[PDB]
Protein backbone atom coordinates (compact mmCIF):
# COMPACT_ATOMS: atom_id res chain seq x y z
CA UNK A 1 0.00 0.00 0.00
CA UNK A 2 1.86 3.49 -1.05
CA UNK A 3 1.59 5.72 1.83
CA UNK A 4 2.78 9.10 2.35
CA UNK A 5 3.57 9.15 5.78
CA UNK A 6 6.34 10.35 7.56
CA UNK A 7 7.66 5.82 7.83
CA UNK A 8 7.95 5.77 3.83
CA UNK A 9 9.41 9.69 3.57
CA UNK A 10 12.42 8.66 5.87
CA UNK A 11 13.54 5.36 3.99
CA UNK A 12 13.44 8.14 1.00
CA UNK A 13 16.19 9.97 3.13
CA UNK A 14 18.57 7.15 3.93
CA UNK A 15 17.27 7.67 7.15
CA UNK A 16 15.25 4.99 9.86
CA UNK A 17 16.08 5.57 13.13
CA UNK A 18 14.14 8.60 13.85
CA UNK A 19 10.72 7.34 13.32
CA UNK A 20 10.40 5.91 17.13
CA UNK A 21 10.29 9.66 18.38
CA UNK A 22 7.18 10.08 16.15
CA UNK A 23 5.29 6.75 16.98
CA UNK A 24 5.56 7.61 20.87
CA UNK A 25 4.06 11.49 20.38
CA UNK A 26 1.32 9.88 18.39
CA UNK A 27 2.63 12.00 14.64
CA UNK A 28 2.40 9.41 12.05
CA UNK A 29 2.15 11.45 8.67
CA UNK A 30 4.05 13.81 6.36
CA UNK A 31 1.08 15.90 6.73
CA UNK A 32 1.40 16.74 10.50
CA UNK A 33 5.02 18.15 9.88
CA UNK A 34 4.07 20.06 6.79
CA UNK A 35 4.44 23.54 8.30
CA UNK A 36 7.11 22.36 11.50
CA UNK A 37 10.28 24.13 11.37
CA UNK A 38 13.54 23.20 12.58
CA UNK A 39 13.19 24.90 15.99
CA UNK A 40 9.53 23.11 16.25
CA UNK A 41 10.97 19.92 15.40
CA UNK A 42 13.75 19.93 18.16
CA UNK A 43 10.25 19.65 21.08
CA UNK A 44 10.07 16.05 19.40
CA UNK A 45 13.38 15.17 21.42
CA UNK A 46 14.92 14.89 17.54
CA UNK A 47 18.90 15.85 17.91
CA UNK A 48 19.78 19.26 15.60
CA UNK A 49 21.53 17.93 13.39
CA UNK A 50 18.80 15.51 12.23
CA UNK A 51 15.85 19.08 12.04
CA UNK A 52 18.19 19.66 9.03
CA UNK A 53 18.32 16.68 7.49
CA UNK A 54 14.20 15.41 7.80
CA UNK A 55 13.21 19.17 7.01
CA UNK A 56 15.19 19.57 3.88
CA UNK A 57 13.17 16.43 2.35
CA UNK A 58 10.05 18.09 3.45
CA UNK A 59 10.54 21.40 1.49
CA UNK A 60 11.24 18.99 -2.28
CA UNK A 61 8.23 16.92 -1.18
CA UNK A 62 5.49 20.39 -1.35
CA UNK A 63 7.45 21.93 -4.69
CA UNK A 64 6.27 18.21 -6.36
CA UNK A 65 2.67 18.27 -5.35
CA UNK A 66 0.98 21.99 -5.18
CA UNK A 67 -1.74 22.25 -1.79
Amino acid sequence: PTDCSIVSFLARLGCSSCLDYFTTQGLTTIYQIEHYSMDDLASLKIPEQFRHAIWKGILDHRQLHEF
